[PDB]
């Protein structure tokens, strides 16, 4: 009686054949860096404060894997500055002479190549969360504007 | 060994040349006002209680800027009440003849046009928490439903 | 002098014609059950300790209504166990054969169908609080993993 | 042998360039005001009793500063009453025509603008405590309901 | 001089149109009961000794109401044993088959229905005190574990 | 008989095969460190005073394990000081050359990798408490600003 | 006539399987050591005046346990000072190179590891009281500040 | 054998570099002023009986310090009556227009600002005691109600 | 010089519109009944030796009121024995099946209801005293254990 | 005529089977 059409429901995910599976809330997440003053980034090589984002690994099997690492893939600003991530803002008028950096567990910038992985982290039965930090890196005289970027990650067990 | 692609992360931020930087928790926050009885908003001009939301400014350098004002931009319900915010929840199920206001620290409702700033608030060399209040406003008889709203805010430095 | 686009702010809420209105801290909330040892949840029908949450009502004019009742609604775990919440979390790394159970103030499991309301609670002309408990119910052998559940509630007067 | 994921912890603090550091307990605190009768708050200008609360300053240095003053940045209930906070608990249930006044050590209310500092208090080497009080102030005929207000403070060291 | 953001102060209170107001130290209190022997509570229907806690009433006016009473609400341990508090502690390491009973000044357990008020008490102009007791009641074989109950009370003035 | 939708409730827990279960109030807690002085933290390697927190373990069973230890996982400042956390706040406004660090009951800094556990504590057959002290560590010249750090702990029974 | 919601009443306690039960006045307590002088706590190994307190045990039976002892657990100062409880007040304004230490009835410091227990005391069929002293121990040149300490104790029978 | 969790114990105190140490029984002492009739306080300038409390100092040496004075800091009830302490009771049911006054050996009141000091007493090697008196000083017509006043104190040596 | 933070003090009292003021030693006193033998209280109705305390009234004005009386409010053990206070020492190790009784001046036990006042006593101008007796009262067979109770009292002036 | 309240009285004691 009065059965009407609904809509469309989509699904996403991957059937990984690995020790640990990435959390559904960590596969696709956003990191709200906030706002940065150009005064803190005016000098070449200047670095802003960092915010922390975590990656959650579920159903870890310590029987086959003990150490885990993560490598980040993105678009570098330049060959010389390969650890800094360029800005992929959709609209025009974005920030100039700035980028974003993903730090390591030991407070080191991660190379965006795919062959350099994060610091080895011990895995735990069940849920194992590993932390990361995201910060702004100024390659020169900063300029006000939007600043958004994207990066994928690949986990090695 | 068993290297597997995971997902992706989207960094969102803004670079400004002002003297303060809005907090990461303040650039996008979801104030929740709970439920409001129709008895409170039955008549025109009746205002519900207020729920406080505050915008935090970080790394404020007072040597270049003394005070800071915040203005709000949004869609008013009608020209009769240019100080409220129209509901933008969905096509159906929204409440009728109701709205939400944004109150400055002085106690006067702000103007949702993006040009009328708030009262000047002095700053200090550090974290600055500018307080605000959100209350429901009735433009007539309030019918039951949902109530969601979105408003942009701009910060001036004088 | 200079001005900058600060950001965006969202507001959420509901307008109701009932006698009471649910508090902003009670419309949406999260509780921490805490870790539970698998030894405690060994056989079917096992029960763990119960944490406490509550729902806050306001402006409860006893003239309009004197009693309040609550009916919950979530995802059951089995056809037989209609009163046990299923664990609605990420696909991998979730505890199995166990669910969350909601206890009314009379110490009884609340049906999740959405039509069986809780025991009637008398109201007063002012702020009110209705207590509830969350415990764990195991339908077999409990397994290690996380346990997150979401359940809506509906108040009757 | 067995290793189990426990949970997470967050540490919150502030590094400051002042003479005294605010105590951890006084940085975030919940003053309790119990209940107030409408007969006590019946007509405009009424005032309930005052509930005591103090802010503790740790690791003070007499050489760099000798006096301490504070100023509260809250939200005024009305444009005519700038020294009274506005209740903010939920969109429905709060009390009307009632706010809270914060009295300094001289028994005078402090305006909620963040610039009018309270009376100066001489400091001591080491731990120091600055006393205050909080009371209910009625702007008209009080109405039963909840009453929760928030206010941040800025401390100067002349 | 130098100024810094100290912190935030929250106030919690409630204005009510009642004959009496409840004390700030009595609206939210913690009662320590201490350890109790599983040997003493092993039998079904056992009873431990009681711990005394009291609720303070302020600004009582005998003209408005001459008597007062208190009713309690909380989660009952069982359907049969409806006058015993349940356990509101964490989900692990909590003593089962035991609960807490509220004893009125008449030495009787109070039903947790919320509409069953305790015995009437004569009021006087000024501060009043209403005494109560808390003790452990066993529904079977008591087991080792923690015990942290919780309840919410409604005061009736008539 | 009006029936109205109220809202939603979420639960969080982790059923584990462990000797002891972590307390509900300990799986996710906050530690307020108050404030600290730049003049105090000016020198490199200077340590401020330490505030105390603790992890509570419930439902311990000595039969399966008698000793418990935890290890804290976080983001170090750099390779020079691997035992000091790095602040995680908004992109602007945080302090520089200052980090939170954790000390066990032996008064030693804990390495932040999740592989080096704290000193093993003997457990009882009930509630147990593992204490820790969070303190500020300066890697150089301190700078005023906020400091919000995060860490995750992993319990091991052996 | 008029009904008004007053507030909440919390409870605390434990049910333990032991000969004795710790008194409610001793499950948690605050004891004041008073102020002390740096001139007194000048050199290493100094000692302040010892304040007294006690732990009360109720409902004791001697046919299931004859002797009792306690063990204290807290945070030590250094590796070379395993019986000096540290100071836990805040991130500023606390004394340095001085720590509270606990002495049993014999007059010997109790190790803060939680494993070593106090001197055995005989039990009586009734309320028992075990005395203790608290004092300041200087690990070096003491400095002005506050002194707040916490210690968790366990009872062996 | 059958080890069980006992509880927790808190130690509170201070370390100072002065020539005297305040006794633990006087650091946080409580004084009962009894009761007083409204008839005895009917006009400005009234007084009540003065009960005596002592602040005990031990480990004093005359080589370093010779004089000792105590300065009381509290919330003055009025600007004109700056030597009178207000009432930090609950928000309702407290007395009005009635304050507390702190005396000295000489018999005159002490200003509550804290800059001014009491009469200097010559110290002697060992244990010392400084007496004081507390009474009710009316600022006007008296009204019934409780009165709980908290005041800090500093000690000077010269 | 060398000013140090001595500490803090509290003052508790109450201003009442009554013909008499109660002395501090009466408003807060601790009376001790001492150890008793079970054989003395073997049967129901047997009582221990009675100790004597007293309450002191100050500034009693005969013109305002001439007769004084006292009513005690507490927790009765049973609905059959309503004149005996229950024990509130703790939740364990408290003497069972026994309570305390508060006999008036003439020698009769006073009901624990708040409206049952003592025998009228003529008041003398100045300072007066009212003597009361505290004793034990055991139903059934008394058992070893601590016996601590408490009760509030009201005074009526005619 | 005028009914006010005083303070409170705390009784301390023990029971022994000796």
């Amino acid at each position: 009686a009065t059965t009407v059409n609904g809509g469309t429901v989509h699904f996403k995910g991957e059937v990984v054949n690995a020790a640990c599976a990435v959390d559904a809330g960590s596969v696709d997440q956003t990191v709200q860096l906030g706002q940065v003053r150009t005064a803190s980034l005016a000098q070449e090589g200047a670095t802003s404060s960092a915010v922390g984002f975590n990656i959650q690994l579920n159903d870890c099997d310590t029987n086959v894997a003990s150490k885990a690492a993560v490598a980040f893939l993105g678009t570098a600003i330049d060959a010389g500055h390969t650890n800094v991530l360029a800005l992929q803002s959709s609209a025009a008028g974005s920030a100039t002479n700035v980028g974003v950096q993903i730090l390591d567990r030991t407070g080191a910038a991660l190379t965006l190549d795919g062959a350099t992985f994060s610091s080895e982290t011990t895995l735990n039965n069940g849920t194992n969360t590993i932390p990361f930090q995201a910060r702004y890196f100024a390659t020169g005289a900063a300029t006000p504007g939007a600043a958004n970027a994207d990066a994928t990650f690949k986990v090695q067990y």
